[PDB]
């Protein structure tokens, strides 16, 4: 209930103008009042011949989110930055396009990592679309394919509390960012995303240098959860130029392209 009082509205005209013109990469904005899900909303929007490329769908609040394989995400009003952008990638060859999410990760961590005062243990990236704080899930990445786009959807919990939505999450308000200022944070984020994006587009060395950079996951002991429901338990040592988790299995080395981690 106080925290409605932490979740004044996103100033749409205020975005467009920071981020839609020269030296800018977005070419459209909008801000929803609400929607089931950002995400759907711009692979239907590409699905019926729009070009998505730049372009740039925030929601208030999401009714119905969608995680990765089939799970949902949950949101209540102005908690939250929610949004999708669109891709062109039919240009980048195929097996690159694991890269897209990492790279969005990153972006969303460096948006928001220093408003913490300080760093608490465990923030970071988690493979492969994971920011954690203080072992908390703070934002969630999903990529979604409708050629000749790909669809990046980010929910980044800004006052969001654990009790609304998820055990295991966090928030900025919850990490002690006491008046986050979405506005300034959405801009921030688009700017680090556009840049991600191009050094991404670029085969640019920096994205996965930086990822490194900021890996939970890279060195640690994993439980990793596979599509179908097997676990396979190794120690995490790099990611692969396809963005795939290289997990050493006493010596034996396994490549996860999709999955759940556990850190252990
Ligand atoms: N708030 C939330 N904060 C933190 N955690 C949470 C939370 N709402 C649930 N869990 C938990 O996360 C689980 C899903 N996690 S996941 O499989 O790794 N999927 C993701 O993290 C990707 C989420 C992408 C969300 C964005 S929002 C804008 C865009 N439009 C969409 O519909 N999706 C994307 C879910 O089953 C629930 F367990």
């Amino acid at each position: 209930t106080d925290r409605d009082r932490l979740r004044p509205p996103l100033d749409e005209r205020s975005l467009r103008d920071q981020l839609i013109g020269a030296g800018s990469g977005w070419r459209q904005l909008d801000v929803v009042a609400q929607t089931g899900s950002t995400n759907a909303d711009l692979l239907a929007r590409a699905a019926s011949g729009a070009d998505i490329d730049g372009v740039v769908l925030i929601a208030e609040h999401q009714t119905a989110g969608r995680g990765r394989h089939g799970r949902g995400w949950a949101a209540t009003a102005r908690a939250q930055i929610i949004l999708s952008v669109g891709v062109r990638v039919v240009d980048v060859p195929v097996q690159a396009w694991g890269w897209l999410s990492l790279a969005a990760g990153l972006a969303v961590l460096d948006s928001v990592a220093p408003l913490i005062a300080v760093p608490p243990a465990e923030t970071g990236l988690k493979w492969p679309n994971d920011v954690l704080a203080r072992g908390g899930k703070l934002a969630g990445i999903l990529a979604e394919v409708a050629q000749p786009f790909v669809v990046l959807g980010v929910g980044l919990n800004v006052t969001q509390a654990p009790e609304e939505v998820d055990p295991d999450a966090t928030s900025l308000l919850d990490l002690g960012v006491a008046a986050p200022d979405r506005n300034r944070i959405a801009s921030r984020l688009l700017r680090e995303l556009e840049a991600r994006i191009i050094q991404w587009r670029n085969a640019n060395p920096q994205l996965a240098a930086d990822y490194r950079a900021r890996s939970l996951t890279i060195g640690s002991r994993v439980r990793v959860e596979l599509p179908g429901g097997q676990d396979v338990v190794g120690i995490a040592r790099d990611i692969d130029d396809q963005g795939r988790l290289c997990l050493d299995v006493g010596g034996r080395t396994v490549v996860v392209s999709a999955g759940d981690v556990v850190h252990l």
